[PDB]
């Protein structure tokens, strides 16, 4: 743990969390191939356990980056494409709308203003499938972007059903196990429970509930040294001996829009590094329920640049989380806390420890 390392952390995190009033918090910096912990406060406030490497932490929408390299896996082995419409895996969507819209939209929130959730009475396939047959698009597929659990949560339903397993069984079978994640879950299972943080809004313990495609947009649970080595081989595809994953990993980092100076992956988001830290600080802010944003294509997708600042944020109602990583650096860190906190602060914090590394 080299002292820079542990100083540049410190200072920024510390601070962090006395501003914030974050309970629990871990942190892992990815520096040329080596994980750094960190640790601070408590998993369970009433029960004064302590975070540790083993504590689960809600991911939130960071979960969308298992979803997207999932979805590469399915494009490389040849089951999807994603210039397939959506009709081909749900042709049950007879609505006018959804001609035009295919799994290209669906990944990467332009097919149109789908919404950020999809609604609460939404109990059943057959609900989900009337919720998508009522929707009424505001744009022309391929024109805007609009942040959603609904769009990239469908196209996660969508491309693992040629495979024939579930997303989960999907997920664990060709993302997971390959990677050696095996503290990271959709579901929890009873044996880990006693590791599982309890997430904190306005003082009070929570659980994320359970809902509609949950898995596939905000549903994923993991520990800090996991992430890390999710970060890691993210970073690295080429290490990866299952030549899918390792094309799946490509594929979800190339750039297929552009809005500002953000590119649009499948999961991830990425801009150009060096970047204006107040153009990725200011960038992310959930601050914002609804931003709708013009998108210019990218014909065709430009494969993984090296030089680029890679990353995404998550929250849930009680833990807040974010991942960044710079390939042509061989730097990334995550930080996980169980308080949703301001997005900015997380990439202001990141962005404090990565420059400082390089
Ligand atoms: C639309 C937008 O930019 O706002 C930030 C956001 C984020 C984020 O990237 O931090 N997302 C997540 O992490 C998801 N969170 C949820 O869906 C929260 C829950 C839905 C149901 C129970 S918790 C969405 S909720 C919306
Ligand atoms: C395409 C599609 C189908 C289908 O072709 O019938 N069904 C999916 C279904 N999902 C669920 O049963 C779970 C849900 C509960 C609430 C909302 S969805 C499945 O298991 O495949 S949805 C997509």
């Amino acid at each position: 743990a080299p002292q820079q390392i542990n100083d540049i952390v410190h200072r920024t995190i510390t601070p962090l969390i006395e501003q914030q009033k974050i309970p629990g918090m871990a942190v892992a910096v990815i520096y040329q191939g080596k994980p750094y912990y960190f640790t601070w406060g408590y998993a369970d406030i009433a029960k004064k356990q302590p975070v540790t490497q083993q504590t689960l932490f809600e991911l939130g929408g960071v979960s969308k980056t298992f979803t997207g390299v999932l979805g590469g896996d399915a494009i490389a082995r040849g089951e999807i494409k994603l210039s397939d419409p959506t009709t081909k895996y749900w042709p049950e969507l007879t609505a006018k709308q959804w001609n035009g819209i295919t799994l290209l939209h669906l990944a990467t929130y332009t097919a149109g203003g789908l919404p950020l959730q999809v609604p609460d009475e939404v109990k059943s396939s057959s609900d989900l499938l009337r919720f998508y047959q009522n929707w009424q698009p505001a744009w022309a597929p391929g024109t805007q972007r609009l942040y959603a659990n609904s769009s990239i949560g469908l196209f996660g339903a969508l491309a693992v059903k040629p495979s024939g397993l579930s997303f989960e069984q999907a997920m664990q079978t060709r993302v997971f196990q390959p990677l050696k994640l095996n503290h990271t879950w959709i579901n929890v299972p009873p044996a880990e429970e006693k590791n599982y943080a309890w997430g904190y809004r306005e003082g009070k313990a929570v659980h994320v509930s359970p809902g509609a495609l949950d898995a596939e947009a905000y549903g994923v649970k993991s520990t800090i040294e996991d992430m890390a080595r999710w970060v890691q081989s993210n970073l690295k595809p080429l290490d990866i001996n299952e030549k899918t994953l390792q094309q799946g990993i490509q594929l979800a980092q190339s750039r297929y829009w552009q809005t500002g100076d953000m590119y649009q992956g499948l999961g991830w988001e990425m801009l150009d590094w060096p970047v204006n830290p107040d153009s990725i600080i200011n960038g992310s802010d959930n601050k914002i329920a609804l931003a709708a944003r013009p998108v210019k294509a990218i014909t065709p997708p430009t494969p993984a640049v090296r030089a680029s600042w890679v990353h995404k944020t998550g929250a849930t109602g009680g833990f807040g989380s974010y991942v960044a990583f710079i390939p042509e650096k061989e730097l990334g860190i995550v930080m996980l806390a169980n308080k949703n906190y301001p997005n900015p602060a997380r990439v202001d914090a990141a962005w404090q420890i990565l420059n400082a590394l390089q």
